[PDB]
């Protein structure tokens, strides 16, 4: 089937690095199909040398479905080069288990971080509005590159050296420059609270759908890691989606925050601003203090 | 799509459980799709006083798919008597997270009780023939129930008191009565370990796959639950299966036990036993000591 084909074709050399230079270290975590940790990497892309990396593999007891989702985030993450999305340097596929070995981010996911903090780490409305923005940027050069993400939560925004976005975790990612949405015929595996109406619904992918997503990251950041439609079950989405309900404003975010929110969530997709309008909105709060 | 059609079609009674009669404990563990906590209920079904009972829900940020997953054994359940199959209670779907109120077994998983245990808990290699025997028992009542389990593994089977077998996890199983298989375009989120070759390759589920899983958790009942294919990437798994290459015999397995799990590897589905054939094997090997 078509997994045994991209295996074979697989295995059958500007990313291979050789298994013997890599050493693997802790934990980092674990996301929907693989398990990040902490690595060291030698002589790693003319870098003279030990380098700090983090490496991801597939779980005990990976899936079909698991180790295609991984072959794929590699395919992705090949074609894709912006400094706030995770950059890939190589892969051990030769004697081994199947290794995607990335940048480092030392702060781990943007959720941790900000459950870590508070807001005056101590964190300015600022902070926050610059860390969104960040993000924005990343996703306007992927929708460029016709790239629905389609899985943009906090947990999958890394932070890097300097308090640096990345965007993370590209296992989901389609490919649309054909037809500019992907449509996927069984159920997603992606948390609906995250989901557009119509990616719920009709189980349509677009650039306007990764927007919906956002705005529930932007949901995410102002509070600091909450937990979006808190106390209310994925399945009352359905109902609650389609007649109109959406997430009260929360504390400590601004009236214009708010109805930046809001417009990510219009049910009508074409009424969502794309992530070039996001990017000008967030620039003209900062600047404003 | 599909799910609010379930959800909505759900939402609008001889399974309805009040949740005010329910308390929930500790977990006892995390599936693919589920976590199940250690629960009392209140008068259930004509039992007075309180029953210990485990429950099943969605965990944190869970996707249509699981969802969907959760629904689906539910509704297989409802279906299903056995005693070698886990027992269905309740559930409540009615002011809260959907809740699965199912059977308590005591032992927990047959991986975790056998990992616990060593050959002379000290088990037989008697005991270890009673339980292959009492899965397929329950595996032949299901077949002729015309449903494929889909992911039959040693963390899927529970051990209850008196050290009963109980199927369960039926997240994954599907109605066969039509065609005698079911066939899947994407791809599986079953352990590739434990597929048959055809599904693997084909994406074709039937009882005689089902079998194929079988012979691996028979090899992981002799080896006190070992882990299948071990130190092989599940990747190396397409090309080693098509060349005829199996899992060798293991220590502590006689020669017709380990021809058992041969056959159930046989390539050709149809060359495979009948779960009344494995049944009528293991009840041999069990009286010649
Ligand atoms: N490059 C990285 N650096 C540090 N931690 C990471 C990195 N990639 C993933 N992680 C951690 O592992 C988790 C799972 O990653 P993923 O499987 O890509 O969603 C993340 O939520 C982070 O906690
Ligand atoms: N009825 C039950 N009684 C005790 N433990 C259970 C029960 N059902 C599931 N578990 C535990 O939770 C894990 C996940 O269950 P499942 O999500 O059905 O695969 C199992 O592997 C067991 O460790």
């Amino acid at each position: 089937g078509p997994l045994s084909l991209s295996v074979d074709a697989f295995k059958i050399p500007k990313w291979e690095f050789p298994r013997k230079n890599l050493v693997l270290g802790k934990t980092l975590g674990e996301g929907e199909f693989g398990k990040v940790v902490k690595a060291t990497a030698f002589h790693l892309k003319g870098r003279a040398g030990y380098t700090t990396v983090a490496v991801k593999m597939l779980k005990e007891n990976a899936s079909p479905s698991e180790l295609r989702d991984l072959l794929s985030e590699f395919n992705v993450l090949k074609q894709v080069n912006h400094p706030h999305v995770i950059k890939l340097y190589g892969a051990c596929s030769q004697d081994g288990p199947l290794l995607l070995i990335v940048e480092y981010a030392k702060y781990g996911s943007l959720r941790g971080f900000l459950r870590e903090s508070r807001k005056v780490r101590a964190l300015t409305m600022g902070d926050l509005i610059s860390f969104a923005w960040q993000i924005s940027q990343g996703m306007q050069y992927l929708a460029e590159m016709k790239l629905v993400h389609r899985d943009l939560a906090a947990r999958n925004i890394l932070v890097a050296e300097g308090r640096k976005m990345k965007i993370s975790d590209f296992g989901l990612s389609r490919d649309v420059y054909e037809e500019d949405s992907y449509v996927k015929r069984s159920q997603g595996r992606i948390p609906v609270k995250w989901m557009a109406i119509e990616s719920l619904f009709d189980h349509i992918y677009t650039t306007q759908s990764d927007v919906w997503s956002f705005g529930v990251l932007l949901w995410e950041i102002v509070t600091l890691g909450g937990n979006p439609y808190p106390g209310i079950p994925p399945e009352r989405l359905f109902n609650l989606l389609k007649t109109g309900h959406r997430m009260e404003r929360p504390d400590n975010c601004s009236e214009e925050m708010y109805r930046l929110m809001l417009q990510c969530w219009k049910q009508e997709p074409d009424k969502r601003p794309v992530f070039a309008d996001i990017s000008k909105d967030l620039e003209k709060m900062m600047v404003k203090r």
